């Protein structure tokens, strides 16, 4: 089966926690001279994303009305642009990576290969498929119906990793920027689980199919 492995159980605690750090050091190593421009505050920024930081940034980006944010708008428009100028300078990766999350059950039964998902807020992903199944355990309180989804990403573009700036974590994680596109290419459902292969694509080329809004279920129009 296509996703025999990822329903498979994980592999050990001191594999799991061997091959972050590798991917940390790896990632150490990969800086370019790009990375020689990286500000102190883009530093920052990036340092507590993956702590605290997504969590306002996200709730930004996926919100249908920023009109009442106030002085915490014009902070998380600024935490944005300081964290997507970061990304830029932070080593790409490609190959495959793994997202644990939840999807509303409307929005997944629309669902077929070749569709294209956007994601309105930044995408966190992980070369360790044992990482990627810890967010899909549980949720916030939610008004809708959720259900749980596993995706295999196939990165060709987009992906830089943040492992190199992530020291408390083992979390091997690659960050997209906002409204990353990523095309379906196989989709499993069983069990009342979800698996979703999906590749990495330019939104400029996406053509004669549907994308979908991630997070709100809505169709974006061509
Ligand atoms: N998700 C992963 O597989 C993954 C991979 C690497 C690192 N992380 C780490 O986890 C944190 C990021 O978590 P995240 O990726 O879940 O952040 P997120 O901002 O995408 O999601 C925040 C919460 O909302 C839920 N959610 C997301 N999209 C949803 C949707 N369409 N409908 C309903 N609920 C939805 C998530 O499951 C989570 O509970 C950071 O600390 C990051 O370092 C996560």
């Amino acid at each position: 089966g296509p996703f025999d492995a990822i329903k498979q159980p994980n592999r050990s605690e001191e594999e799991v926690t061997q091959l972050a750090e590798d991917f940390k050091d790896w990632s150490k190593a990969s800086n370019g001279w790009r990375y020689s421009f990286i500000t102190a505050n883009e530093k920052e920024a990036v340092e507590d994303f993956s702590i605290s930081g997504y969590q306002t940034a996200n709730d930004y980006l996926r919100a249908t009305d920023t009109s009442t944010w106030g002085v915490a708008g014009a902070d998380a428009r600024q935490y944005i642009r300081t964290v997507k100028s970061a990304l830029n300078k932070l080593p790409k990766y490609k190959g495959t990576a793994y997202r644990g999350t939840w999807v509303k059950l409307s929005l997944l039964n629309k669902l077929e290969e070749g569709d294209v998902l956007v994601e309105p807020a930044f995408t966190s992903t992980s070369t360790l498929p044992e990482v990627a199944k810890r967010f899909s355990v549980v949720h916030p309180n939610s008004p809708q119906r959720l259900k749980r989804v596993l995706f295999e990403v196939k990165i060709n573009q987009g992906g830089h990793t943040i492992a190199g700036l992530s020291e408390y974590s083992k979390e091997a994680e690659v960050l997209f920027a906002p409204n990353a596109h990523f095309r379906i290419t196989q989709i499993e459902r069983t069990s009342n689980h979800t698996y979703i292969g999906v590749e990495t694509v330019k939104a400029s080329a996406v053509k004669n199919t549907q994308k979908y809004n991630l997070y709100s279920g809505e169709e974006v129009e061509a």
